[PDB]
DNA sequence: TAACCGCCAAGGGGATTACTCCCTAGTCTCCAGGCACGTGTTTTTTTTTTTTTTTTTTTTTTTTTTTTTCCTTTTTTTTTTTTTTTT
């Protein structure tokens, strides 16, 4: 993300700090275990 | 302008007297509708059982198998020990 260490770095930074540059990222960090955020359909709010 | 009065003339019908007659007053005598008493059969009221729809409750949702993850309380009041200040 922007705020995260892992922000526009490359791909040597990325590796020299144990990264994989091809890591998309998208997960949470919780207890060491990798979480992921599921998008939830709902209804359209103030809509007739 | 004809009401009213005076004068005169004419006639029409209610009052009067008598005769009649006939319809009702009165009195028996028989009998029958008018009336006093009893009651009814419809009319209203009340129960009674059902009906019919609405609402609520309750129970249900194919089976077997294999991996992780998080949690398995928590604040809030009461108690009890400790520390500091004062005479």
């Amino acid at each position: 993300s922007t705020y995260c260490l892992l922000s526009q770095l490359t791909d040597r930074d990325l590796t020299e700090l144990n990264e994989c540059p091809l890591d998309p990222g998208g997960y949470f960090i919780i207890n060491g275990s990798e979480k992921v955020l599921i998008a939830q359909e709902k209804m359209a709010t103030n809509t007739v």
